[PDB]
């Protein structure tokens, strides 16, 4: 009976040793194995797995999947979903074989959430109610300037708008690479180009709105070094941009975890690409001895509902109580509220989660239609290869690291510092080369 080694992102729960005891329990009957689950924590997680990656483990939370895919380090998994991970490759959208497919070889176990999904305003409600601030003509950041006054102005000590140091402006943009290049597909010009997102004119627009946030106070000060949550539970802070998708049944997921009605407002549009496929894989390690283990546990984790649910929405009786008359229904008790759960969206099957009260008929009948009518971005699947430019690559995701934080997050004015950007990065040749390579495969992309 192995012991199976998988790393997460984020911080772990406070009662992990219970969450993984009832969980084995369940495992080691069906397996034979014993899981480990071993945070890494979220600011530096990207950083801490790389040492991992470069210098021993089962299972990982994938850190920047379609690179690390390329150059072998994650195990191939086509034969495992022939055997061992064949119930959840039935479970699985094609949108997620789209979007994880390397070379005709997959080596992730997407978590079936959100596979098509837009970037939100998550308001406070608590603040909303109290100061009753309307928040009917926010479609944009610049028309979520106005409101981010009036808070400012009737609660002086809550943070506003709630970001960090990983900011970028959302926008209905594609990026077949990133991290870390400033080449998207602009959704909202031509489809068919690839182009460099601080030339949008609507993005540098974002920017000046976000200098102007930062100016008025509406952005934490040291929002370039600041790298903290806001638990959506308090009422630090008004307001913050979260993924929303089919899975979470609109603000009913919001509105449990803040426990509080928190109302939300779409920035951009509803989509199907490869950013929403790899939002949340789980690899096995090129090294791993127990592979056929670790995929037999990746299943179970996403086909077993007491298993999942008991990680997802916590011990029984003490996080959640069953809803005798409608089935697949529970509700969440006081248990819940703080870290004695894990999250849905990077543990397993959504769909297999139990639904909690405040999610109204309409809300579920809702999360049918979006599903449903879910677009596909045209460039979906189109995974770039990097073959001819690995190093042209890392010379601009370098003067771009020297520069991009602070802009990204309005900390300096992009009048000033966008044109420093561009000049560094026209200078050096690397930039024309890597954007007609990006630019000759997307044709031959949609030339088929
Ligand atoms: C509230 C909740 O559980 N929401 C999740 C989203 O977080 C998730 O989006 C991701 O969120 C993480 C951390 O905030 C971030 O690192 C990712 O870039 C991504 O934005 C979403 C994914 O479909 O699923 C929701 O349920
Ligand atoms: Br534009």
């Amino acid at each position: 009976k192995p012991v199976i080694k998988m790393y997460q992102i984020g911080d772990k729960p406070d009662n992990l040793d219970e969450l993984l005891a009832n969980a084995n329990k369940i495992i080691e009957e069906k397996v034979g194995a014993k899981l480990d689950i071993q945070y890494l924590g979220w600011g530096d997680y990207g950083k801490k797995m790389s040492v991992i990656t470069s210098s021993n483990y089962d299972i990982a939370f994938a850190d920047n999947y379609i690179v690390n895919a390329q150059k072998g380090a994650y195990a191939d998994l086509t034969e495992l979903y022939k055997k061992e991970g064949k119930d959840l490759y039935k479970a699985l959208d094609p949108a997620y074989i789209k979007g994880n497919t390397v070379n005709g070889k997959i080596y992730a176990v997407p978590v079936a959430a959100n596979v098509a999904s837009s970037q939100n305003f998550a308001f406070n409600g608590t603040l909303l109610a109290k100061y009753g601030i309307d928040i009917s003509g926010v479609t944009s950041y610049e028309t979520l300037e106005p409101v981010l006054k009036q808070i400012k102005e009737k609660a002086p000590d809550v943070v506003p708008f709630a970001i960090g140091k990983v900011f970028i402006p959302s926008d209905n943009f594609d990026y077949p690479v990133a991290n870390g290049l400033p080449f998207v597909i602009d959704l909202e010009g031509d489809t068919t180009k690839v182009v460099n997102r601080y030339e949008v004119p609507r993005f540098k627009e974002h920017l000046k709105t976000l200098h102007k946030f930062y100016e008025a106070g509406y952005i934490p000060k040291d929002v370039a070094t600041s790298d903290t949550s806001f638990d959506l539970q308090q009422d630090t802070w008004f307001v913050r941009e979260e993924t929303v998708g089919p899975a979470d049944y609109g603000n009913s997921l919001l509105s449990r975890v803040a426990n509080k009605d928190i109302q939300i407002k779409p920035i951009t549009n509803f989509i199907k690409k490869n950013q929403t496929t790899q939002v949340a894989n789980f690899v096995i390690s090129n090294n791993s001895k127990n592979k056929e283990k670790s995929m037999e546990i990746l299943n179970l984790l996403n086909t077993n509902p007491e298993l999942l649910n008991g990680l997802v929405y916590g011990p029984e009786g003490k996080n959640w109580e069953k809803i005798e008359g409608k089935e697949n229904r529970v509700r969440v008790l006081d248990g819940y509220k703080g870290n004695t759960h894990m999250g849905g969206w990077n543990t397993g099957n959504n769909w297999i989660l139990y639904i909690n009260e405040n999610v109204t008929d309409q809300q579920i009948e809702n999360s049918k239609k979006e599903l449903a009518e879910a677009k596909e971005s045209p460039a979906l699947g189109f995974i770039f290869n990097t073959d001819n430019v690995k190093s042209e690559i890392s010379a601009i995701a370098n003067t771009m690291q020297q520069f991009d934080t602070a802009i990204n997050t309005g900390t300096v004015d992009p009048d000033k510092a966008i044109p420093e950007l561009m000049e560094k990065l026209k200078s050096e040749g690397a930039y024309e080369k890597v954007l007609n390579e990006m630019q000759k495969q997307y044709d031959e992309f949609l030339k088929n």
